[PDB]
């Protein structure tokens, strides 16, 4: 939020208020809130107005135990595609630093690879990355990026990601569930967990492979976020989908500031390449569950 | 921008993301700001957003001459259907205080009555208020408000405006111009004045009776305007529609960060009711314009 300069002139073509951009699809949450489809923006103009600030993004990924396999794809193709010509910031967690691939960056960009402990299961390995992401680097993150980017690392871009997403707090509609109805929600059911959504509340189902917004309101995320499964579990119980039920309880609570469409995050496999999706932008990566 | 605490449990219509709040208006600018419509917004999500922040809602109106006699049914109609449940102050700017009518206020809300000088022309009247509202009260709305709204006398409320309209940076499209090809739009188009804009150039045109944004936005196109002026006025050229030049510049280079559709700023008279508006919520006051 500093000062900022004006635009230059540019020649685009003129929005016209009797044409929607998208028919077919909702591009704006009850809240004022954009939902992120392509045909909505002009990334002339959002790359000025980011430019113009010199934006830095920094981009979190962990990659423990056997997913270290996942980053060379993840970061070749993040090169390709992730807020190419802004400056970015990688943060690879991991438990095997000698394992990170060297990965030939474009300027402005840099990657920083930070140890952390891998725990045994799956779950906490997924539950743990809000702690992570909270606790530990808190100041760096304040001191070095104005935005974060946090993901799932089972992943390539195929597509554009870039400064669209950006704004104070952001979620990603998950691709299995954005047709669905509320009750079908695979929120946390049970009353006696922090992340309990009743069967007529919520927005939308959140993917926890994709959330994001600027360092503050990451960290209150991360923060809040881990203080519940921290309760969750002294109280005996962890939520149906970890990490992302508690993800989608804050959400509910604090409404993000932009929404992300499924081209976003993606299952090419799973679900193929429906009308409604222009783009694939960043998708799954076969992983054979049981890495 | 201070702590957000939680929202409550609400119980709502779900949001479907195959089915667009409206499919016959563009609801969302190319650079990601709501286009606000009725049909967009769940007014009572943002009536808890904005009530946990306790915000307070300044409104400025200048009644200059023989414009005193709009303001009894400005207020009023204020009163009826202006950020009702919010914290508001009335900010009267009047060279006639004893003029301004003893209008009877709703709790939380205020009014002031500051006295200014009466300019002869009725273009100088409107030009100046930029001065007036940046150079003479920055320190007085930094310290009372957290969001200033800036609007033309004339009018009266007929409907609901509420905290869908608050974000940064605000401005609103012209009823006259909402389905207008750029190049028909009254920007000011001569070169050698500062609010010239190109035949190739604008997003929408908008009309100087209804802006606003937060104190410090306001502040920057309310300085940014009257500086641009002066320079216009010291270099013998005063532009075509005068601040509405003018804010139209501003508002070219730096985008607003919602824009108000017509039902915000519509003359029933001359233009009808159309289809295309659900809601006429503020609208023109008969004013023979030889007042
Ligand atoms: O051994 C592991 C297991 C997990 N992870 C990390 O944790 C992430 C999430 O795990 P998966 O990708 O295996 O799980 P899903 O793709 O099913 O994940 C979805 O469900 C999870 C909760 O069950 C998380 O919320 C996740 O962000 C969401 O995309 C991985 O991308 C990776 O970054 C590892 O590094 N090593
Ligand atoms: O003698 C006057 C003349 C003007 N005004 C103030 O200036 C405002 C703008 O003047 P008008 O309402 O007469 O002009 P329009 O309705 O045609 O105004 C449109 O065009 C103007 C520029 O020409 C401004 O940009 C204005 O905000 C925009 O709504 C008035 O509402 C009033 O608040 C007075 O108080 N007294
Ligand atoms: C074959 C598995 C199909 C799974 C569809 C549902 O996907 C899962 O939904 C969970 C919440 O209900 C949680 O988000 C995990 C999610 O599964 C992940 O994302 C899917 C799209 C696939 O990529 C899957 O392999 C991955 O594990
Ligand atoms: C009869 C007059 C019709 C005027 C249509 C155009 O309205 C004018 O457009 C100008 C910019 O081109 C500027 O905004 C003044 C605007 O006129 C004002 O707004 C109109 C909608 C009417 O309410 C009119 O009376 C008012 O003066
Ligand atoms: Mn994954
Ligand atoms: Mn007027």
């Amino acid at each position: 939020g500093e000062f900022m300069v004006s635009l230059p002139r540019m020649v685009y073509p003129q929005p016209k208020v009797l044409t929607p951009c998208r028919k077919d699809v909702l591009v704006v949450t009850p809240w004022l809130a954009p939902i992120v489809w392509e045909g909505t923006f002009n990334i002339d103009i959002l790359n000025e107005q980011f430019r113009l600030q010199n934006t830095t993004i920094g981009l979190t990924v962990f990659a423990i135990k056997k997913y270290v396999a996942f980053l060379k794809l993840f970061l070749e193709t993040a090169e390709k595609h992730f807020m190419v010509g802004h400056r970015v910031h990688y943060y690879v967690f991991t438990d095997q630093p000698a394992a990170v691939p060297r990965v030939t960056l474009g300027t402005g960009r840099q990657l920083s690879v930070l140890e952390v402990r891998a725990y045994k299961r799956w779950q906490d390995v997924s539950m743990r990355r809000m702690e992570m992401i909270s606790d530990f680097c808190e100041r760096r993150f304040l001191s070095e990026v104005d935005y974060l980017v946090c993901v799932d690392v089972d992943m390539e871009f195929r597509d554009h990601v870039g400064v669209e997403i950006l704004t104070p707090l952001f979620g990603t509609l998950h691709p299995s569930f954005y047709g669905s109805s509320r009750e079908a929600f695979t929120y946390e059911r049970r009353p006696q967990s922090q992340a309990y959504i009743p069967k007529d509340e919520g927005d939308f189902y959140y993917m926890g492979g994709f959330f994001g917004g600027s360092v503050q309101e990451v960290q209150r995320l991360t923060r809040a976020c881990h203080q519940a499964m921290m309760v969750d579990q002294a109280n005996g119980i962890e939520a149906v989908w970890h990490d992302e039920s508690h993800l989608n309880k804050y959400l509910l609570r604090h409404k993000p500031t932009k929404v992300l469409s499924p081209e976003y995050l993606w299952d090419q496999q799973l679900l193929g390449w429906p009308a409604v999706l222009r783009k694939l932008r960043f998708t799954a990566v076969p992983k054979n569950h049981q890495v």
